[PDB]
């Protein structure tokens, strides 16, 4: 009585599902959308990828007849050919032909005569003979090319432009329907990639939560114990890109009372249960996998309790849709255990899951972990507030197990809807955040599989991208490697160059800073930094310098060793332009027209109000471009850190070198310019420089207030004089540089940029300032405040340290007179403390809301002493056996003893959360005095100032707090 994929697809649209069946009948062109992609090695080779029609209808598609094939580098004469035939054949090497042609390599330079070399094409029948032969061949050290090993597809996506995570337009078929799936037959020539933009996607995404049970209170069940036993299934299906749910499935164990938003199945035992998902999963036969908390903790659990009641492969084999298979086969492949996920240089997830082919599996949780690496708490009520969506139901887990083990009806059903709600919110996420289109489109880009730009790192796109361009250059074909070649060296690159900054609080004249625009590809895109055009015998350098051609020349000092290399110039000539200045000019331009488009549909839409019948295809323009430039931004971002990476099999120590010696190199001569015109530094880092004005410029304002009646008014139009005065100045002097740059290189693609004025500003250590924002026409009473470096941003721990700050920088920055007191920084920080610890009154319990569970209530720091305490008063509301109990803190006064919430007055002891938290903060804030410097003989230097300058500001806070 559940009704099919096939009749949810036809009752919802009508018209769609027609217009594809009449196509259908005719054997017409059809549209078609990829998700999962699966391939067979032994045998034959034979692509499957699975997807989605306009409709909704499940399809797969089978690609034959593909071509596997890789190249060697010795010669083209037959004496040579039969040497390696007799090679191969050495130990029982299958192969089926061989071929000839011409292509140019990637590393040295050659002539312009010279430029083409000479491979050798091996055809090959599986991958499994490919694989080996490549190993072979590599290990007697022969030059190869087009070594792909690990994975196939990616090398016929780039070989045959078929983005396999976009639209797919397929006509000359051959059709078969079976049941709810359609299968599909074509050839690589009847496939074409659509270029035009695409109708709404179609596709199912299905959320499941699962609800167990363990005898023993107050422990995590474990899926080795047999005593555990599920009780409760929740199945929810939605749409791609919608939230309202299309249908939903609840399985439990004791009976429940039947709800009007979803229907129930009954079951007897554990072997019903899982049958019962299987035959419901078969039944839907959904694209994306979805559920919170499913990596460690319910794929797990039901794969191992499959396992014990010994009914593994029936469930897999209704699973899926791939062949029939055997139970040992399936742990030894199928099943992915221990897998690691990156998130940043220092973070990394484990992770475990099982991939049945037809159905991409996901971790909401470990999506939301990337698009947040610096998230404090890692929770999903954290998730939740922090995407601004709506709160779940704060529904304890100890509820649930003493609501289930009283065996009742309607509270089962209760918590039914609670858990159907937990499920809901993982859609609710993936939607709010805009994940499977961002990522669908960062795969466009770089030619891989949605599995692949989901679950692996970013540097292997890039260097796909690299290849993609380098196969159909329009001046012939580029042949380059995939395995890496020769010995890894470990080392520190040189360079580094520092200026110290002017410590302390300014307000007598305005800085501004001008900044580099994409340094590092502008650089390369400057100084031609392509492994193609590159020198490295003097020599050869001499005898082209001899000839006419330009030259530019890199040397710096490695691990103790002087590393030189020359590089071949363009001169503005497209000809002669390298690879990787093609491609970053490319991703340039496709960037600013995507710009100027977004610019356009934003101007129309500012026109244009939501109740509009059209507005939902202009809101869906909208993301999709806003997600086409953010991946455009991304790969323009990381393409430098993949060039330098000593993996990559582009890897060349002079190119990373070379950049770093030209960035510094430019940014001392445009420092050293900008000294000899009168101005001054102030700041300089990497890519820029926070500069001040000359005093002469302002002389003849200044002199206005000297006779002027010296009123708060005065001040004020001074400042504003000074402010107009200040941009003036600086947008000449920007244009002065950008012309002095352009006449210095020779070319246009390096240039300076000019973003803001501050005024005044606060400079207390490296990387760490804050002022007042200008961006076009003066203004001070806004409360907005530019803050760099500093990071007064968590609020779990507590949240009076944020209003105390606030108030230390808005009175350290406001304007004054210069006739009536400069507090250097420390009077400001005297005055708020002493104002804070007198008056205790004007704080109320706002921030004292602090909780900390004592979930385990076995090990921890010194919760066990509360807990105990606690325990005690009880047994001389109890709250005792609810162990993840969200309980407020309030330490009404150095052992913890710390309060709950409901309690009287108890007046609270501010002194001890003051001199855990805000010290710190103020000490940060002021550690990085010149008094408090360490000798040289002291190895560390931080902590040191930090913790010595907490203890005095601690102390001196006690000496003049009464007691």
């Amino acid at each position: 009585s559940i009704m099919d994929r096939s009749e949810i697809v036809a009752r919802e649209n009508p018209v769609i599902t027609q217009r594809v069946t009449n196509l259908l009948q005719t054997n017409a062109p059809l549209l078609f959308m990829p998700i999962d992609i699966h391939e067979v090695r032994y045998g034959a080779y034979t692509l499957f990828m699975y997807g989605s029609l306009e409709n909704g209808y499940k399809a797969e598609v089978r690609i034959e007849n593909i071509p596997v094939f890789f190249d060697v580098q010795i010669e083209f004469n037959d004496t040579n050919q039969l040497f390696l035939k007799s090679l191969l054949t050495a130990e029982n090497i299958v192969y089926e032909r061989l071929e000839t042609l011409t292509q140019r390599p990637v590393m040295g330079y050659r002539e312009k005569e010279k430029e083409f070399a000479p491979y050798i094409r091996i055809f090959f029948k599986s991958l499994y003979e490919r694989r080996k032969a490549i190993t072979y061949l590599n290990n007697m050290g022969y030059n190869t090319a087009a070594d792909d090993t690990t994975c196939y597809y990616r090398m016929v996506s780039r070989e045959l432009k078929l983005p396999l995570t976009s639209w797919i337009q397929l006509q000359h078929y051959s059709y078969e329907p079976r049941g709810l799936v359609h299968r599909f037959s074509v050839t690589p020539e009847d496939l074409v990639s659509y270029q035009n933009d695409g109708p709404t996607d179609h596709s199912i995404v299905m959320a499941y939560d699962i609800e167990t049970y363990s005898p023993v209170k107050g422990t995590v069940p474990d899926p080795n114990q047999a005593n555990d036993v599920v009780f409760m299934i929740c199945m929810r299906i939605f749409w791609i890109h919608s939230t309202e749910p299309l249908a939903s499935t609840c399985i439990t164990m004791a009976p429940c009372k039947k709800s009007s938003e979803w229907t129930t199945i009954l079951c007897s035992s554990e072997k019903n249960l899982l049958l019962s998902f299987a035959e419901q999963f078969s039944r839907w036969a959904p694209d994306i996998c979805t559920g919170f908390n499913d990596s460690r903790y319910d794929w797990p659990f039901i794969v191992e309790k499959s396992m014990q009641h010994g009914i593994l492969e029936e469930i897999f084999n209704k699973m899926s849709l791939f062949w029939h298979q055997k139970l040992d086969t399936i742990l030894k492949c199928y099943y992915v255990k221990e897998k690691r996920v990156k998130i940043s240089a220092e973070k990394s997830i484990i992770s475990s899951f099982l991939h049945t082919p037809g159905c991409l599996p996901i971790d909401v949780r470990n999506m939301c972990m990337q698009l947040y690496p610096k998230a404090e708490k890692t929770s999903l009520k954290a998730f939740l507030e922090n995407c601004g969506l709506d709160s779940k139901v704060d529904l304890p887990y100890h509820l649930m197990w003493k609501y289930y083990e009283t065996r009742d009806s309607e509270k089962i059903a209760d918590v039914a809807y609670y858990c159907i709600i937990d499920a809901q919110r993982c859609q609710d996420l993936l939607v709010r955040h805009n994940v499977i289109p961002d990522r669908r489109e960062v795969g466009i880009l770089s030619y891989t599989s949605l599995y692949d730009c989901i679950y692996y790192a970013g540097g292997h796109k890039v260097c796909n991208m690299l290849i993609a361009y380098a196969i159909h250059d329009e001046y012939g074909r580029i042949a380059c490697s995939t395995i890496a070649r020769g010995k890894r060296e470990h080392g520190k690159y040189p360079g580094a160059f520092v200026i110290d900054p002017v410590k302390g609080l300014e307000q007598d004249k305005p800085t501004t800073g001008l900044d580099f625009a994409s340094l590092y590809p502008s650089l390369i895109m400057a100084y031609n930094f392509s492994p193609e055009k590159f020198v490295a015998s003097r020599d050869e350098a001499n005898s082209l310098m001899a000839k006419g051609e330009s030259l530019h020349y890199v040397s710096f000092h490695f691990n103790n060793r002087l590393v030189e290399g020359w590089f071949v110039r363009h001169n503005n000539v497209p000809d002669k332009m390298g690879l990787y200045p093609k491609v970053l000019i490319d991703l340039l331009n496709k960037r600013t027209a995507l710009k100027q488009e977004l610019k356009k549909l934003g101007e129309k839409k500012e026109c244009i109000h939501e109740s509009h019948p059209g507005f939902k295809e202009l809101q869906f323009r909208h993301a999709m471009v806003d997600a086409k430039q953010k991946a455009l931004k991304i790969f323009m971002n990381t393409f430098y850190g993949e060039a330098g990476n000593n993996l990559s099999p582009f890897f060349l120590l002079p190119l990373a070198g070379g950049v770093t010696s030209s960035g510094q190199y430019n940014l001392k001569l445009v420092y050293n310019f900008v000294i000899n015109k009168g101005y001054g530094i102030k700041y300089g880092d990497t890519d820029s420089l926070y500069i001040t004005c000359p005093d002469s410029l302002y002389t003849e304002v200044t002199d206005a207030y000297l006779n002027s009646q010296k009123t708060i008014k005065h001040y004020e139009q001074l400042c504003h004089e000074k402010v107009l005065l200040s941009m003036k100045a600086m947008s000449t002097l920007c244009a002065e540089v950008n012309e002095y740059l352009r006449q210095d290189n020779g070319t246009s693609y390096l240039r300076m940029a000019y973003e803001e004025v501050l005024f005044p500003v606060c400079f207390t250590g490296k990387k760490k300032y804050y002022g007042i924002a200008h961006v076009n026409t003066p203004n001070f009473n806004t409360k907005e405040l530019f803050i760099r470096g500093i990071d007064i941003i968590k609020q779990g721990q507590t949240k009076l340290t944020k209003t105390i700050g606030t108030r230390i920088m808005e009175e350290s920055m406001k304007l004054r007179r210069p006739e009536d007191h400069r507090p250097p920084l420390i009077e400001i920080v005297k005055t708020v403390l002493k104002d804070a610890v007198v008056n205790m009154k004007q704080w109320n319990f706002e921030d004292f809301i602090q909780t900390d569970a004592w979930r385990p209530d076995k090990d921890n720091k010194a919760v066990q002493i509360f807990m105990s305490r606690m325990h005690a008063r009880r047994e001389q509301f109890s709250y005792v056996i609810v162990e993840k109990q969200v309980q407020f803190d309030i330490q009404g006064h150095k052992m913890e003893y710390v309060s709950e919430a409901k309690a009287k007055n108890l007046p609270i002891d501010i002194l001890f959360y003051i001199n855990n938290y805000v010290l710190g903060l103020c000490a940060r804030f002021i550690n990085e005095n010149e008094e408090f410097q360490p000798p040289d003989n002291v190895s560390n230097k931080d902590e040191y100032a930090q913790r010595r300058a907490k203890s005095y500001l601690q102390k001196f806070v006690q000496s003049i707090h009464p007691k």
